[PDB]
Order: structure tokens, then C-alpha cells, then sequence
């Protein structure tokens, strides 16, 4: 029920989309992936024992908030997570069936906000990344 649970189907070698997931500039390209919002700035040093800052506010400026949190471990293509300050527990799970990569988030949605708006919310940006790779237009594909 909360344990709310979204997957992306992604073309692309760990190593390749590792280097982009984690690629501070990348993120405040497509932040949220909103017109509704906007990045000005954000901070992110992947190393363990390390904390991060990203500094986001609606395109009206009527509401402003900033994500931080630190760490607990890092290990390249296996798991990142880290603590929040509300005390939330989200992990990103790295797997792939073989000619594609599979990310996993899972989210702790709160008892006073409904879970299908939000619920809803992160599959509609996840499907963001399906209708980008669309792009290829002729999609053509031997066999495979």
C-alpha cells in the first residue's frame, strides 16, 4: 500500500546512466521535469559520509523549498541511499536484465496527503524518460 513502488526501463550501459543519474549539471537540466518548477542551483558530492543540497522553488516563487540529507553508504552499480531529515526511507536498487537497465525507487508517502496523487506523480515523470528514447523516430531494431 505506502510501500509505493515505480520501475523505468532504460537503454542504456550501468556505467553510461550511472555517470548521468549522478551528474549534478544533468539533473538541473531536467529537475523535477516540471514547467511548474525551476532549479536555480543544486549541489550533489557522491562519496559516502557526504551531503548534498539541492535548491528548487515553484516559477511563481510562491512556495520554496531545498532536499539535503547525507549518505549512509555508496557502492558503484549496486545501491544508493541516504537519510532523510523527516526520517522517510527511500532506496534506488540498480538491476539489469541484460540488454536493458532496470532502476527501482521506492517511496514512504505520508497518511495525510492521498497516495494515488502522488503515486501517480512519480510514474508520470518516470514515463518522461520512455517518451525522450522515442525519439529514435524509425526505432528500427534487428530482430531484437
Amino acid at each position: 500500500g505506502n510501500k509505493i513502488t515505480v520501475e523505468v526501463t532504460v537503454y542504456a550501459a550501468i556505467e553510461k546512466v550511472w555517470k548521468y543519474w549522478n551528474e549534478p549539471a544533468h539533473i538541473m537540466k531536467w529537475c523535477q521535469a516540471s514547467p511548474e518548477w525551476h532549479v536555480p542551483a543544486a549541489q550533489n558530492d557522491l562519496k559516502a559520509g557526504g551531503t548534498f543540497t539541492t535548491t528548487m522553488a515553484a516559477k511563481d516563487g510562491s512556495m520554496s523549498f531545498d532536499f539535503g540529507g547525507v549518505y549512509d553508504q555508496v557502492k558503484t552499480n549496486d545501491l544508493i541511499e541516504y537519510t532523510i531529515g523527516d526520517g522517510r526511507k527511500v532506496r534506488i536498487v540498480f538491476t539489469h536484465t541484460g540488454d536493458t537497465t532496470n532502476i527501482v525507487e521506492s517511496f514512504d508517502p505520508e497518511e495525510t496527503n492521498p497516495r494515488e496523487l502522488q503515486q501517480s506523480g512519480w510514474q508520470a515523470i518516470l514515463n518522461s524518460f520512455k517518451s525522450y528514447t522515442e525519439n529514435n523516430l524509425e526505432h528500427h531494431h534487428h530482430h531484437h
